This record gives C-alpha cells, structure tokens and sequence, in this order.
C-alpha cells in the first residue's frame, strides 16, 4: 500500500508515535517519505553486507527482522521481516519503536541525519487534522 501523506499522519498518531521517546509525528513522517515515499512494500537489498531493508520504515534484516538469509542476523525486535511488508503498519511501527529504543533514537537512520535532523519538518503534517 502506498499512503496519503495525512492518511499515514493520522494512522501514526493513532499508534502512539507523536511524541514517542520524544520523536515528533512529524519526524516519523519525514523519515517515512525519505525511507520508502509512504510504501509499505518498499524493499531494498543491501549488496555489500547482503542485508534487506523492508517497508514503509526500511527496517534492516541484520537486527530487528528475521529473514532467514541475513548473515551474522539478529531479531531485536523478533518480528519475521513479511510482518513489516503488510499493508497494516501496526507491526511496522511497534518494530520502528524498537529501534529508537536505543541510544541512537531516530539517528539509527541516516537517511534521517541527511534529510530530516535540523530542518522545518511541518510540512510533513500541515493540513493533517493532527
């Protein structure tokens, strides 16, 4: 499925992500728009370490998704990574949660850093209802 930018906006405020370890809704928007444009069967293998990034979140194989043919793999958040491909986002964002668990919070995406950290992300959620 591929979302309506204030589709998702509402659908993630819904699952608790405004605010979520002090990550703004329109945060989690920016990240979403850069990762995969709102796709949720976005995939993107990773040639070099041979790592798969899945959905609307891009969430990588070799920590928290199992896909069975990631080397060195890890299941932090202990999720089969066909969860994060399905059109409902709940298991996306309970995964994406995990993730900024960590110290490194939504810079666990460096797609984050290049286009989101430290700039005017309202535009992400203006007109929203959010």
């Amino acid at each position: 499925k591929v979302f309506e930018r204030c589709e998702l906006a509402r659908t993630l405020k819904r699952l608790g992500m405004d605010g979520y370890r002090g990550i703004s809704l329109a945060n989690w928007m920016c990240l979403a728009k850069w990762e995969s444009g709102y796709n949720t069967r976005a995939t993107n293998y990773n040639a070099g370490d041979r790592s798969t990034d899945y959905g609307i979140f891009q969430i990588n194989s070799r920590y928290w998704c199992n896909d069975g043919k990631t080397p060195g793999a890890v299941n932090a958040a202990h999720l089969s990574c066909s969860a994060l491909l399905q059109d409902n986002i709940a298991d996306a964002v309970a995964a994406a949660k995990r993730v900024v668990r960590d110290p490194q919070g939504i810079r666990a995406w460096v797609a984050w850093r290049n286009r989101c950290q430290n700039r005017d992300a309202r535009q992400y959620v203006q007109g929203c209802g959010v």
